[PDB]
């Protein structure tokens, strides 16, 4: 009553980050960033993108949706449910005062909104796009493409920027007791790597200390895990109404380049990802309702 | 529409720091990075201008006037595509030595526009309205995710490119002598100044939706969303009063409130062909 | 200094069209001269995609250097001088603000001149180290001189964005019609970055050009463009890093023997315009306050 | 064997850029747009606090920073400060160091690009604090002196100014970067904490391996004496202004301050003074460090 099972997952990780990223690799990057009007690539894609001819191909498959204006309402509603579920499950304190009281001016902590904004706004299309990778493989199913309404055809509402990518404090950059923010995250999430969110939040380290540690207590409470299902039941929802169809399965996995092997790692790698933006996205909802 | 009144906007680029502050909230709230004409004007009424958006913003904040503005974007693409057959002019402009990349900056521009002229027109409608009629619009509780923040990102930088009426030489002013006396207007609005940073451009743009302007379709499609305007209009999440008498205690006398209506209820009247106007331009870009 | 015979034709790529590989280069070019523009210069020997990037290989560790932004900013300097004394420039900031321009606009102007006006002689020094290489065989610098020559340049510039440039094919009916008077009166082909750039504010450019077209030609005009070259020609003799890029290299790089001779043509257009262009500029940014 | 000596101190209250109100805000952007850097110093944010000061020091100062002398002037303290630690440090490059850490070359480049930008302003800021300070202490009115017109002329005109450099904060710190920060203040000698190491400071592991290598030079005998030569090319630099500048103790009190304000400022000053000719070899160490 009632909680998502984190799907095992013993394959190693190997993003691959813009910074490092060569020029073939960054205009796919680019494309995506532009599609889904964000200035960060997911890990969950830099993950994806070590598997280069499978990323590209089921890109490719998947941006027709992602161009809709149905995949921008999609994406939005999983927003809405987010700050519905946590607001009605959480007596959540503000701590702008408590910001304001640690020297933080208003220029600041608005620059730190905007922060959690972009990640407010662009995580929910990372959902749909893991649960259409992680479900594709698994069912060798075709997904949407069906008959509807003609406006979920129309351009999305546009939008930016691709720029500039987010300050992030790497993990390499890191810290310190940067690192020990990073390693309590890691094990309370259950994670292998440090999100996009908390390296952006980084930037300000002693915010990031008293956000996480405000949410911490939250993570693996019944609420929570009771509402984590429901952000993914929606991402499943999702991709059975895509407005182009999508298929990519093992056997298209195979035909673009990939070994069993790597199949069966590719798999295990975004079974975890999608599993993780349940959570990342009732996280960031959190961290922007302290800082109402 | 009647007016007889001047129109006086106060451009960004002259905007004093006090003014510049609204500007920039208002920039922000609306997610948009140019001021429209429509707010210029009104800013000239500064103290109506500064209250009338004080009362307005907390609606502009919401996921209700996010979807309620989508929502006339959606529908005038709706009416564009059925109403008229638009030939794409993508192969048309690489003929005239437009590359791939220069033709994406038309689109990234006509995109601010799209996304933003019906906020604008929403806006325009409940200063109109409340004028006129001293109704007090909105304030329903009703569903709880309607006051829920908006879809948060958006971009407020840069300023986009606009060539100016005394920028403009010889034959631009030609095409905004020609714009403005189709649209029956006394300016220029932002989105052809900033499709005149390519001259060669505009000219074909215009060109192709200047014989749809007052066909019985283009009306019809104008009265249409401005219906949903009006709609929007009643239905805000906060509530909006700002009526003649309230212009009074802002600072305005009964006078500068009479030209304020007039000069309001001809931006109003523009907007809906403006967003009309800018689907047609977008569906030409492919 | 008279005009030399250029027959060939011109084929510069812009930065909206280069291809990737290209690409890369512009940026390294831009980077190391701290602009934020590709010169229309480099656009048309990069036509000659394999001479072009060996001459830049070649010609950068000099362009890195203390010596190389000291003798381009010395070029700036002297061409500013020039102008002040053979002619009497009129300040034009109160005309503009007469025609609507606000001083946040007029400021806007400046800053845009300024790019011109600190970058072109970087152009210069390069488009001579290219002409004379090809004409001459000869090997230019390397002397280990003064050590602080071969320091890093003052590291501060902006590269981005790329300037707004009003092109060719962006033009209006009038617009078309200045930019036929400047590629007539200046003798060139093309209409540089410049006038380009300054096109975003038609008005405004048709009154700049205005006033400085009668100044074009002169004899105070032609002897400050011989000065301006004289001292381009000596930033090439001593350039801190070797430079030598001849007929025979071009082949080694990769062209035909045809190619190069169109190439020196080519060239030797632009490195002539250079010089006129700089003081242009100057002529411009007088104009402004 | 020679040192320039630190005088002593009051309390020094910055008046930072993002809590700078709209009237400082407009001094803070033609300081930056006439020095042509993206930073306001926090030399000039102290000073900041006895505003209508600095709003006049700034106003007689800015006709000759708009100068190709000064230009000039402050790129040769750059180009001696290069000279100065390249023939007196065995400077070992620190880029596979980095590489090695996990940093990629976007990144180091990154890091090169924060680096140029303090390497460029600093020496511009130097002159300044050496103009306020000595003009405070003598009364006296420096250059204005007729020489080569060639000396008013404007400044090489291109700069990158608009987007502030990512600084973390004392207040954004957290845990061992406020130990590097007490370190440094420790070691330098100062209660604040310069703009450089916190721009330095978006990468923590970068900034504790650079200012680790730097550290055993600060005050060896070379590095004194090439402190002492920066400092000497400073008040040089003052007496050659091509625009007169004063700016008195009286100035400051018909400006608006009282005394024992004017006793403050002049300790502040004097500190911050001292301070820059120290970071611009600082800052030239960690440049050579990342070739």
């Amino acid at each position: 009553h009632l909680q998502l099972p984190r799907p095992v997952c013993e394959a190693i990780i190997r993003p691959v980050p813009e910074h490092r990223a060569d020029q073939e690799l960054s205009e796919i990057y680019r494309d995506l960033k532009a599609t889904f009007g964000v200035p960060w690539v997911g890990v969950i894609t830099q993950a994806v993108a070590y598997y280069r001819p499978f990323f590209a191909e089921a890109w490719r498959r998947f941006a027709p949706s992602a161009k809709t204006h149905f995949f921008e309402r999609a994406s939005d509603d999983i927003r809405i449910r987010s700050w519905e579920l946590m607001g009605q499950s959480f007596v959540i304190e503000g701590q702008t005062d408590r910001l304001r009281e640690m020297g933080y001016s208003v220029r600041e902590i608005g620059q730190i909104r905007a922060v959690l904004d972009i990640f407010d706004y662009g995580n929910p299309k990372y959902l749909i796009f893991a649960t259409a990778i992680k479900e594709g493989l698994l069912s060798g199913r075709t997904f949407g493409g069906a008959a509807g309404d003609a406006r979920c055809h129309f351009p999305r509402s546009p939008i930016c920027q691709i720029d500039p990518i987010p300050v992030m404090v790497e993990e390499h950059h890191a810290g310190g007791t940067l690192s020990q923010v990073y390693a309590d995250i890691k094990q309370t999430l259950q994670l292998p790597f440090i999100n996009s969110d908390y390296k952006a939040m980084a930037r300000w380290p002693s915010y990031l200390e008293q956000a996480w540690g405000a949410l911490k207590p939250c993570i693996d409470t019944p609420a929570y895990q009771a509402g984590r299902f429901d952000i993914n039941a929606r991402a499943l929802a999702a991709l059975d109404a895509l407005p182009t169809a999508y298929r990519m399965s093992r056997d298209d996995a195979l035909q673009a380049g990939l070994s069993e092997a790597q199949t069966d790692e590719l798999i295990q790698v975004i079974s975890l990802f999608q599993w993780m933006l349940s959570g990342l996205v009732l996280n960031v909802t959190h961290f922007k309702q302290q800082a109402l």
